[PDB]
């Protein structure tokens, strides 16, 4: 049992790299977070700030998920993303991704004690 919180961190942290350089790196870091195991995970976001800046957004402004509920926040600025999307022909086990590097604002649902991300919701 992953806690909610480091869920969200294997998904959707990458403070290792400035940028996706290349157009595998999502095919690359889909695989390596095992986001790929028993089915090809459709969509995800990697950010490339640090864990702190990520964290600081659960005090940042208020908006409501695309659930309807009211503990999510977007990020005030632009942070540093990567959108992974699988193409029309990924087949699991082979999985292939569209890589879209980006700088958006981001949104978080926020939960606990600490108060911090547990969910992607969307990057604006
Ligand atoms: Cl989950």
């Amino acid at each position: 049992k992953e806690t909610a919180a480091a869920k969200f961190e294997r998904q959707h942290m990458d403070s290792s790299t400035s940028a996706a350089s290349s157009s595998n790196y999502c095919n690359q870091m889909m695989k390596s977070r095992n986001l790929t195991k028993d089915r090809c995970k459709p969509v995800n976001t990697f950010v490339h700030e640090s864990l702190a800046d990520v964290q600081a957004v659960c005090s940042q402004k208020n908006v409501a998920c695309k659930n309807g509920q009211t503990n999510c926040y977007q990020s005030y600025s632009t942070m540093s993303i990567t959108d992974c999307r699988e193409t029309g022909s990924s087949k699991y086990p082979n999985c292939a991704y569209k890589t879209t590097q980006a700088n958006k604002h981001i949104i978080v649902a926020c939960e606990g004690n600490p108060y911090v991300p547990v969910h992607f919701d969307a990057s604006v």
